[PDB]
């Protein structure tokens, strides 16, 4: 079972790791560099990474110390640009890495976004996945603007209806032989094989018809961040792809066999959903060499910007805390007994958050090229997830070790593909054959649904001129 391979990324300087920008190797600082972004697909394309995963924001992390003061300073997730920015540029310079792009449905109109994810499948061929957010930091609210007469006890009734109108335009809307381009006939679209699709539900009124042809896809691949309560509905009905949190071999046993069921309570296949989890691989020619490498990045480590990260992710204001108390007696029970599951207590709560600057919340693994590939198939394996959302440390230096390191040795042991399947994005990682979704995917009960419905040519009325 092949192991599926991630570069994460964001358009911005510090992303997962705090201070280690500073590193000599790291060209962090370039995230606003076109040849930064062309380079790493690149790059990815010569060890076969299945895909580059850019995360986005579009707030600030303003909770420690009551502002955003220390992530500026440490430039942790700000500046940021828009994720949509270098993918052309990058998909001319590659032939089959994917590229998921991370947009929310907080803000953007369904029908707009719909547009915006069509025209990047139509340059990249076939190889976008569209990571599915709801934007959660405080200020993106204040400076975007929410309707608030929206209640958010309906978040996801909400997040429903939106997909429901991306999948009406993507999948419904025009048939696949409405598109013609026949230059002869002078015909370009058969206008009675695109339908409006007349959507009228709570929260969308949508009555007209996709305004992009079919793309290659047709509906990009679906990526979406593991949940609990509700939100594991939303995610086990629409993801194909699922980025998932998990500290523990032990503890993802549980989440990806819980993933799984969802799957197929809501009429999936377990096998339906590949699971990605985030991980962080400091690793060079030993042991010895991958943990002097870890020690010289956090050398350059800035606690204060893990301490804003923190906070946008946590809600916790370090300021208030005590940074010599030992990690045990921290009171907040969710943060202490994740901390306490990432370290390896009776350290300070300053010498973890020091220790923390590499990985963020997610586990960093350090070592040898067998000491890396022997974790590395134990969390596939044992943990049950489908392959990895690296992370970096110092960028591109974290994607190039993993390729130069662990990828020959994943490939000897079998695990790692050394070639590209050839097709779309989804045919490469979910294994249709047409790389459209699978028919227990939701987006396909919008598939060929309104042939013989209303179509633009119904309304067409006579002309002297025609």
């Amino acid at each position: 079972k092949r192991i599926v391979l991630n570069a994460f990324d964001m358009t911005c300087v510090s992303h997962q790791s705090a201070g280690t920008w500073r590193h000599p190797s790291s060209q962090a600082a370039r995230y606003n560099d076109l040849e930064y972004w062309t380079n790493m697909a690149m790059e990815l394309e010569r060890g076969c990474f299945d895909c580059l995963f850019i995360a986005d924001v579009v707030g600030v992390y303003d909770v420690y110390r009551g502002s955003a003061e220390m992530a500026l300073r440490d430039a942790d997730q700000v500046p940021v640009n828009d994720p949509f920015g270098a993918i052309s540029a990058m998909a001319a310079v590659t032939e089959h890495v994917g590229f998921g792009v991370t947009a929310a449905i907080t803000f953007e109109q369904p029908y707009l976004l719909a547009r915006r994810l069509s025209t990047l499948d139509h340059l990249t061929k076939g190889r976008v996945a569209w990571n599915v957010v709801s934007s959660y930091l405080n200020s993106a609210a204040l400076n975007i603007g929410m309707d608030q007469q929206l209640a958010h006890d309906e978040r996801y009734e909400m997040a429903d209806e939106y997909m429901e109108v991306m999948y009406k335009l993507w999948e419904g809307s025009w048939e696949d032989d409405a598109v013609k381009r026949d230059k002869k006939s002078g015909v370009f679209t058969d206008g009675s094989k695109v339908h409006p699709i007349n959507h009228q539900g709570k929260y969308y009124k949508v009555p007209g018809f996709h305004i992009c042809e079919p793309s290659p896809q047709r509906t990009p691949v679906i990526f979406q961040a593991g949940a609990s309560g509700r939100g594991s509905k939303f995610a086990a009905s629409n993801a194909e792809g699922m980025f998932i949190l998990t500290t523990s071999v032990e503890q993802a046993r549980q989440i990806t066999t819980d993933i799984r069921n969802q799957a197929e309570a809501a009429g999936r296949s377990r096998d339906s959903i590949k699971i990605f989890m985030l991980l962080t691989v400091i690793t060079g020619d030993s042991d010895e060499a991958a943990e002097a490498k870890y020690q010289e990045y956090l050398s350059y480590a800035n606690p204060e910007g893990m301490l804003a990260l923190y906070g946008g992710w946590t809600g916790i204001d370090f300021a208030k805390l005590d940074p010599d108390e030992p990690l045990q007696a921290m009171e907040n029970d969710s943060l202490r007994t994740t901390l306490e599951s990432l370290t390896h207590k009776k350290w300070t709560v300053r010498d973890v958050i020091r220790e923390r600057c590499i990985g963020g919340l997610g586990p960093v693994l350090v070592g040898g090229p067998q000491k890396v590939a022997d974790e590395l198939e134990r969390w596939v394996d044992e943990g049950g997830v489908d392959g990895f959302n690296l992370a970096y440390a110092v960028t591109p230096g974290s994607v190039t070790d993993f390729i130069d390191y662990i990828v020959p040795e994943l490939r000897k042991r079998g695990r790692a593909q050394d070639s590209y399947k050839p097709g779309s994005l989804r045919r490469k990682l979910i294994g249709t054959n047409d790389g459209r979704v699978e028919s227990t995917h939701p987006a396909a009960q919008y598939r060929d649904a309104y042939v013989g419905k209303e179509s633009v040519a119904d309304r067409t009325q006579p002309s002297p001129f025609a």
